[PDB]
């Protein structure tokens, strides 16, 4: 009964080995709770595939042979999504231990609370690789929900939207007709191609061509990014105009880093720069679209030029790149490209990165998951974590941004990189170590 080809976009090798992890947090009063919250979810999760077939299917890859990566689509798999439900509570995290702790990386272990790993290590082209994957994990005066989306299939933007049409199934409201919509736009179409196109410099970035480290997460108070952002304010441009929050945390972010680096890469070495863009907005397509629609813009310089550049001066750079036109020919352009191209095996939104002395850059702060509820009656999540995985130095992601106004970044860093960072004074000004 389907059939659905993924974005071109989302047919890059990369994306199909990896799912996009995120869980929420929640209080339990009391155990008895337990089996009615399996209970609500099983229901919205049939209540979503009935409406929504597809959400229940699997990613295939069809075509494989040399000199070609194949083509892949959505098709059948199960009813509904698959659920795993695991009771952690007979050591697994408890709601006192992450209270305590600050809900850190460290206790949101991908192994212990996520139905799959993010990347395609272990077992299992001919095992299973569903589109949405949930775990509900019973804890210690608690509740963690994990949900799983292949990253072919999704990015964070669409799963986000998935996942609150979830929530609207638990607690069985009925889809809006715009939301219908989005949700059976023809992805084939979605971005559309260039009626004529060569490929230039304009892709450079996305063709191409592991030391001691870990993941930690900090936190930055609404007061310490106000003050950041309005230190980059000060210090503006001026072709632009104007920057945001995440402009500025990202800058700092990258000074920062940059800055600790200075004690061991020379003051000329090459940093680039690797932001993610949800492409929804410039391409005219719904923001509440599941596909995967996300491209990055990339920013060279040097480390010891961005280390010691005005905070204005490095958010004008991540800003200026956010140019309506230039993203969607750039868009346009890499989907045009790899349409006509039968092995993608060169196509990488992080082609040209250096681990040593690069940044990738994932910001959710706009995904909506503070506020699901599912009808499970426990109120809105107190923690929205990213599961934390093998490490890997240069990557980084923004949480969804806390309802108060409260960012958090999740960095992996080599170790000197990282303990450096920590005994930044500058840094810890703004930053705080959660782990
Ligand atoms: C590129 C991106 C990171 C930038 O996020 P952003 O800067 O918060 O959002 P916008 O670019 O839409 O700008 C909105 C902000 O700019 C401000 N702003 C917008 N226009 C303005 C103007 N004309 N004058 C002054 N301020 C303005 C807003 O007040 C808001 O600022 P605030 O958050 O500091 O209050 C974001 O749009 C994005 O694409 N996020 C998703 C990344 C992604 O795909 N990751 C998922 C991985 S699968
Ligand atoms: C192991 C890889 C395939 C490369 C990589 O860095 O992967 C990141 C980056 C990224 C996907 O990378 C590629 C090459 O497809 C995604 C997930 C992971 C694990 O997170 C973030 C985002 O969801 C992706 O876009 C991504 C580029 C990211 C950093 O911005
Ligand atoms: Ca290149
Ligand atoms: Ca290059």
């Amino acid at each position: 009964s389907f059939d659905i080809e993924l974005d071109i976009i989302g047919q890059q090798p990369p994306l199909l080995s990896i799912y996009t992890q995120i869980s929420l947090v929640y209080p339990v009063s009391d155990p008895s709770q337990y089996p009615t919250i399996v209970s609500t979810l099983e229901e919205g999760l049939k209540r979503l595939s009935q409406t929504f077939p597809w959400v229940a299917g699997q990613v295939k890859t069809e075509g494989i042979s040399e000199g070609n990566t194949g083509t892949s689509k959505i098709i059948p798999y199960e009813e509904t999504p698959r659920l795993v439900v695991k009771d952690l509570r007979d050591s697994a995290p408890t709601i006192e231990g992450l209270r305590k702790a600050g809900f850190p990386l460290e206790m949101f272990d991908e192994n212990v609370v996520a139905p799959r790993k993010t990347l395609a290590i272990g077992p299992g082209p001919n095992d299973p690789k569903p589109v949405l994957l949930l775990q509900l994990n019973f804890i210690k005066g608690g509740l963690i929900l994990t949900v799983n989306g292949q990253h072919g299939a999704m990015d964070m933007t669409g799963q986000d939207a998935i996942i609150r049409l979830l929530s609207k199934a638990c607690r069985n409201e009925s889809f809006t007709e715009e939301e219908i919509s989005a949700m059976n736009l023809d992805r084939k179409t979605v971005v559309p191609l260039l009626e004529n196109y060569k490929v230039g410099p304009e892709l450079d970035h996305q063709i191409a061509k592991p030391a001691k480290a870990t993941w930690a997460f900090f936190s930055f108070t609404p007061k310490a990014l106000s003050e950041l952002k309005d230190a980059a304010t000060k210090t503006l441009d001026a072709s632009s105009k104007f920057v945001s929050t995440d402009d500025a945390l990202s800058a700092f972010i990258w000074q920062s880093t940059s800055r600790v680096r200075l004690a061991r890469l020379d003051a000329s070495t090459p940093t680039e720069f690797c932001r993610a863009v949800d492409m929804r907005g410039p391409m005219g397509v719904s923001s509440t679209y599941p596909g995967l629609l996300q491209n990055m813009t990339y920013h060279d310089s040097t480390v010891a030029e961005i280390a010691n550049e005005p905070l204005g001066a490095t958010a004008s750079r991540l800003r200026s790149e956010l140019n309506s036109d230039r993203l969607r020919r750039r868009t346009q352009a890499l989907a045009t490209y790899m349409h006509g191209l039968p092995d993608k095996s060169s196509v990488s939104l992080t082609a040209d990165a250096n681990p040593s002395s690069s940044i990738m850059l994932s910001s959710w702060a706009k995904v909506g998951c503070w506020e699901y509820d599912f009808g499970f009656g426990l109120g809105k999540p107190e923690s929205v974590r990213r599961p934390r995985f093998e490490p890997f130095e240069s990557l980084m992601y923004f949480m969804p941004k806390k309802p108060d106004g409260e960012f958090t970044a999740s960095i992996s860093l080599r170790d000197e990189d990282m303990e450096r960072l920590k005994a930044d004074e500058e840094w810890t000004k703004y930053a705080k170590y959660i782990g």
